[PDB]
């Protein structure tokens, strides 16, 4: 269980050392930051697009080295897409989910992919 | 329900703001324009090739961001391919179908993919 | 002197047998037709984008086979870009230029690239 | 003079309609925000990497359509790289430079590339 | 039913006007020519590699435009791979098969893909 | 049954003549060499990543020419991934497995892919 | 002096072990054989296209490994293009040139690129 | 002065965190080790190919982020190519050069590209 950055933007404690991944992660932080400012459809579309794209890329990256934790990782992703597709306005959930997903599930592939 | 451009060529009211998509759309308008001029096999092959190619590209683009309206969108496409594969010479249908497909189904993905 | 299509849209007489090239050529007919409908900045941008992109792609295709007419062909393209970049509203010139360029200059690379 | 966002993160007013460009722009806001939090080498590296990569990608996109404002735009980029490479710690300058570059220089390529 | 070229090498009557396809076809002719000269494993490996590669590429090309005759076309290919995988030394069959496959099944996709 | 190089690094007797493949093979030798030096998680992650990546690439290469020995080859690979995913510390096994896999199963595709 | 194959088609003695290169080389044998059958524009175009494309691809492969013989090799290619571009109908020269180029100049890059 | 590994193979102390780079670096250790085993043409070719390819790839990665140390880094690479191209059999030099290049010159781009 990790601290929630304030303002809610990416910081170097989240570095995975995969620059493409890190750059995509910065977009997820920004997407949740927007929602935290105005819970509207522009902001949600933005986060939803970035999230869908990042999850698929990250999944491809795992697949390229036949990563052993793929299936659990993909199910985490798919649950979160699902939350976004049924958005409830729970920004707090979303803030926590991302911090924890990166620092525990994404950090796990470092050095294996 | 939208107006049918006369001559039947693309105009900027159809812009999706995805330049690759817009350029492919211009080919669909042209394909239907040809058929409207001479209902023959050259013209139908031309429209059929362009349509098949555009639908698959557009489908790929939706998939890259895990677009939530993919499945309904893909079924729309597949119905229209089917009409082309069983061409009846109904140019009027084709003119309407495209205008409506772009302005209602394609416009829906804007900002999400 | 080739006939100028009316409406000013691509027809199969302009076929080069290179499908990607033909699809790009459709976009150039469309950009000139829009300007013939309303000579404004939007229509010019559209044509100008499609023309710059088409000229570079066709140039790349020529280079891939070390086409002997490359230099002369690139010069013809560059002269038209210059005309678009100093646009005076002479649609007639443009309509003629495109028909002639495709049917006498582009047609010369067929079978060689 | 555009307003400087606070927190200094991307918002949808900076949208260019080019999704890859917008995602890169989010990374530049983030790099400046980190420097505003702690002016150190890690934060500078991050911003410097993201800026060099973004400038080259955007340059490539301009070149793909033979964009007429390329040279002037490349010069603006190159001047900012120089500032990052001779970094004096003036975050204020950077915050202003980015907002202005996007809303007056990048916005000018919209519809042309 | 078409003439069998003598020597068994590609000629321009087999042009599909897809240069990548034509170039791959030249390799198939050569592969059968080798077998006609020495029925050994080097020659068969050569033809088998070229054939496998060409069929898959050609299949991809058909798929990119959602070609309506794909399934019949793919089954033709797969039967011929099968013959090669159970090679009997029937060079005559192979000579006929290729000429007929190109001039009747491959010629069918021209203008549709 | 082949000799085990000492030190356990690649030598030119393992050349497949596919430079990409050979370069990937050098990484597998190195991965097993590391394990032979310190059986830890860094070393195993390194070998596991390289192995997963190589097997998938090599599998793609086989698929591109519709290689007839694919299925047996893929099952060999998948068994070895499985050993790595249930690592027992048997370095001896791993040393033998690789030498034999290359010199008998990989050497088999030479000239067919 | 290497033997000139009759019929003038590629055989496995010309193998370079680079499958893409070998497939391109087959096309150059074929282009010369056609000219030996009928010295016309179609046959020349075919050979000229295949030669320009092959020379650029092989050049790119050399550059990818910073091959030390690049400059001298590029010059040999360029001299042959010049001969095709000033074609005098000397098929004999061409038949000899290709056999020699592959077996003494191309063979020298084997293992180095 | 860094320790020279014995056996002269890559270890995780050389890790750059760029997986493609690390895999290429493994090939350079291997090429020097072979020369240390037998100073012949095969071993030199191997090392020379892997080095030319690695230097160009790493250069491309530097350029993708407009890395500020590019020019100086390219010069260091070019000097080593020159040494390989004028190979005098000084393996000791090579062993030292590689260890030093990676741990002091390559390590400097980490986080910047």
């Amino acid at each position: 269980g990790f601290p929630i950055p304030d303002p809610y933007c990416w910081d170097i404690s989240f570095r995975t050392f995969y620059t493409i991944i890190d750059d995509e992660h910065k977009t997820l932080f920004n997407g949740i930051l927007l929602l935290s400012q105005a819970d509207n459809a522009d902001h949600l579309n933005e986060l939803r697009r970035c999230t869908g794209k990042h999850f698929l890329n990250e999944q491809q990256l795992m697949q390229a080295s036949q990563y052993a934790g793929y299936a659990e990782h993909k199910k985490a992703h798919d649950d979160f897409i699902h939350k976004l597709d049924t958005w409830d306005g729970d920004v707090t959930y979303a803030k926590n989910w991302l911090v924890n997903h990166i620092k525990t599930i994404d950090f796990k592939y470092r050095g294996k992919i």
